[PDB]
C-alpha cells in the first residue's frame, strides 16, 4: 500500500557493494512474490547499530529524503526491525556503479568532454545540496555513483551535517571517520565545514577525475610524498597543516587543461571567503563545455 515502507524479509540479498563509514551497501532484489521479478534496490545498512550510530542514521534518511534533484541519488523507502528498530535505507540501484571504479576501468574512452559533463553535474548536486544548508563533508569520487554514460549522481550522504540557522559552518567536536587528504585547511585545524570547505573537496574531485584514479596519483600517495613517507598517525595531520599553510598542494594531472587546472587551484585557496561559489563552478564548466563543443 505504501511503496516507501519495505518488508525486510522480502529483500532477498544479490551482492555486496561496498563497506565503509561504519556501513555497508548491498544489492538486493525487493521479491515479495518469491520468483525473482521483483525491482532491484540497494541497501544501505549499519555494521554496529548502537542507539549513537542508530540516532546518526536517522538523520541521514531524513537528510536523503528530503533531496530532489537530477544528481543526487534517489531515496525510495526504509526497513524497521521490531524491538530493537534498526533501520536499512532503501535507494535506487545505480548499475554503472562508482566514479572511482568507473574511471579506473574505462579510462580509455572517458574523453575530457565527459569528464566535464561529470564535473557540472557534480557541481549542481552540490550546489542543489547548499540550498538546504546542508554541508557534504565526504566528496570524493568513491561516493559518486554513476547512472548510465551521462549522469552521475552524488550517492552517499553519512558525513552530512546541517547547518546550524545562526551560522555558516558546522564545528565536529569528536570526529570518527575523516577522509583527511579531501579536508580543507580550517577543517584540520578546526574541524569546521561549510559549503567554502565543501567546495576544497570539489577541488580534489576534480584532481582525481583528471588524473583518471591513476593509484600512484591519488591524493593520499601524493600527500604523503609532500610531507614525507615516514610521517605516522597524528603526525600526518600536523605536517599536513603546515603543508597547506605554505601553499603546498596537489600537482596539476598530467594533460589536464589550464582552464581546468586554474579551476583546481582557486578551490584550494587558504582563504576561505575567495573560493568560488558552487553556482558560478557549474557556469564556468558549462562555459567550457562550450567552447571545447
Ligand atoms: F557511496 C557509495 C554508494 C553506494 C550506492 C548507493 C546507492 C545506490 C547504489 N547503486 C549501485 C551501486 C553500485 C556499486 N557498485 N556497483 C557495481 C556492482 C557490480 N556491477 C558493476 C557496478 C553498483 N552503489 C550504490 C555503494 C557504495 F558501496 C558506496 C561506498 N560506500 C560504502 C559504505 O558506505 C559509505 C559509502
Amino acid at each position: 500500500s505504501d511503496p516507501t515502507q519495505f518488508e525486510e524479509r522480502h529483500l532477498k540479498f544479490l551482492q555486496q557493494l561496498g563497506k565503509g563509514n561504519f556501513g555497508s551497501v548491498e544489492m538486493c532484489r525487493y521479491d515479495p512474490l518469491q520468483d525473482n521479478t521483483g525491482e532491484v534496490v540497494a541497501v544501505k545498512k549499519l555494521q554496529h547499530s548502537t542507539e549513537e550510530h542508530l540516532r546518526d542514521f536517522e538523520r541521514e534518511i531524513e537528510i536523503l529524503k528530503s533531496l530532489q534533484h537530477d544528481n543526487i541519488v534517489k531515496y525510495k523507502g526504509v526497513c524497521y526491525s521490531a524491538g530493537r528498530r534498526n533501520l536499512k535505507l532503501i535507494m535506487e540501484y545505480l548499475p554503472y556503479g562508482s566514479l572511482r571504479d568507473y574511471l579506473q576501468k574505462h579510462k580509455e574512452r572517458i574523453d575530457h568532454i565527459k569528464l566535464l559533463q561529470y564535473t557540472s553535474q557534480i557541481c549542481k548536486g552540490m550546489e542543489y545540496l547548499g540550498t538546504k544548508r546542508y554541508i557534504h563533508r565526504d566528496l570524493a569520487t568513491r561516493n559518486i555513483l554513476v547512472e548510465n554514460e551521462n549522469r552521475v549522481k552524488i550517492g552517499d550522504f553519512g558525513l552530512t551535517k546541517v547547518l546550524p540557522q545562526d551560522k555558516e559552518y558546522y564545528k565536529v567536536k569528536e570526529p570518527g571517520e575523516s577522509p583527511i587528504f579531501w579536508y580543507a585547511p580550517e577543517s584540520l585545524t578546526e574541524s569546521k565545514f561549510s559549503v567554502a570547505s565543501d567546495v576544497w573537496s570539489f577541488g580534489v574531485v576534480l584532481y582525481e577525475l583528471f588524473t583518471y584514479i591513476e593509484k600512484s596519483k591519488s591524493p593520499p600517495a601524493e600527500f604523503m610524498r609532500m610531507i614525507g613517507n615516514d610521517k605516522q598517525g597524528q603526525m600526518i595531520v600536523f605536517h599536513l597543516i603546515e603543508l597547506l599553510k605554505n601553499n603546498g598542494r596537489l600537482p596539476r594531472p598530467d594533460g589536464c587543461p589550464d582552464e581546468i587546472y586554474m579551476i583546481m587551484t582557486e578551490c584550494w585557496n587558504n582563504n576561505v571567503n575567495q573560493r568560488p561559489s558552487f553556482r558560478d563552478l557549474a557556469l564556468r564548466v558549462d562555459q567550457i563545455r562550450d567552447n571545447m563543443a
